């Protein structure tokens, strides 16, 4: 299969559920580098086209971005955390790659990544299921 996707946000052959790992990944990991003063270039997608960057796929193995990491928690893509940590670093690393050491989004990149391994090293090593949510009433 050749290059040309920007990866999925549910999948029913991957196995997945919510869980405890999941839930620390999207309400303190995520939730804090989204608040951050240079989550903004990380909210969306690269658009290529909008960017003019006629080379962008030849150089990125792997595009990855925040706002694409969050809408598979969003979702039950997979099971574990470990999955999303891996996501977190294919943004950072293609980041690094494509643009000079020196250029703002990669000092950008370096400031959410120390942030991301901060708080993932609080996050828990073993794993759980959620207890049930509460009922609606619309």
């Amino acid at each position: 299969g050749s290059s040309g996707s920007s990866g999925e946000v549910s999948n029913p052959s991957k196995p997945g559920r919510k869980t405890n790992q999941l839930q620390y990944m999207q309400n303190v990991v995520v939730k804090t580098l989204w608040k951050h003063q240079f989550a903004w270039p990380f909210y969306q997608p690269v658009d290529a086209i909008k960017l003019n960057l006629p080379d962008y796929h030849k150089i990125i193995k792997n595009p990855m971005d925040m706002g694409t990491i969050k809408k598979r928690l969003e979702n039950n893509y997979y099971w574990s955390a470990s999955e999303c940590m891996q996501d977190f670093n294919t943004m950072f690393t293609n980041c690094y790659i494509y643009n000079k050491p020196t250029d703002d989004i990669v000092l950008m990149a370096q400031a959410l990544e120390k942030i991301f391994l901060q708080k993932v090293a609080q996050m828990p090593q073993e794993e759980v299921e959620l207890l049930p949510p509460a009922p609606k009433g619309k």
